Order: structure tokens, then C-alpha cells, then sequence
């Protein structure tokens, strides 16, 4: 069916900690690419801040083979997992 994509996606959305911006970033344009797709949310616009980054990094992908934005989406959360985990 699936790999251990949500998996990873589900755990790190839940985490101890919160991953820093980037930690959070890689994950979230690359899951949202691997499962949405082309970055069809938009760019923000009030408190933009600690917003933008994310919406930008997953932006970088729009296009990117889903498939390899889930292997690289868990291949990459380990890290979260080992820093900040459930």
C-alpha cells in the first residue's frame, strides 16, 4: 500500500521537540510533495516569519518524483527521530 512514508510523516509531526525550522522544512516539502504534490498552497502573508521557509522549501520540489520525496522524506527523518522522536 505505503512504505513507512506516514509513518515518518505522522511521528515527526507528533515529536518531543519541535525540529527547527529546516529539520521541519525538509520534512514538510518533501511530504507534501510526495503526498499533495506541487506546492498548491501558496506563499504566506501576515506573520510570515516562520511560515515563508516552509512554504518556499516545499516550493523547491514542485515537480519532484513523489516517490523519491517519500524515500528521501523517512531516509532523512531518522535524524528527527534520533534528535527529537515520539
Amino acid at each position: 500500500s505505503q512504505a513507512e512514508f506516514d509513518k515518518a510523516a505522522e511521528e515527526v509531526k507528533h515529536l518531543k521537540t519541535k525540529p527547527a525550522d529546516e529539520e521541519m522544512l525538509f520534512i514538510y516539502s518533501h511530504y507534501k510533495q510526495a503526498t499533495v504534490g506541487d506546492i498548491n498552497t501558496e506563499r504566506p502573508g501576515m506573520l510570515d516569519f516562520k511560515g515563508k521557509a516552509k512554504w518556499d522549501a516545499w516550493n523547491e520540489l514542485k515537480g519532484t518524483s513523489k516517490e523519491d520525496a517519500m524515500k528521501a522524506y523517512i531516509d532523512k527523518v531518522e535524524e528527527l527521530k534520533k534528535k527529537y522522536g515520539i
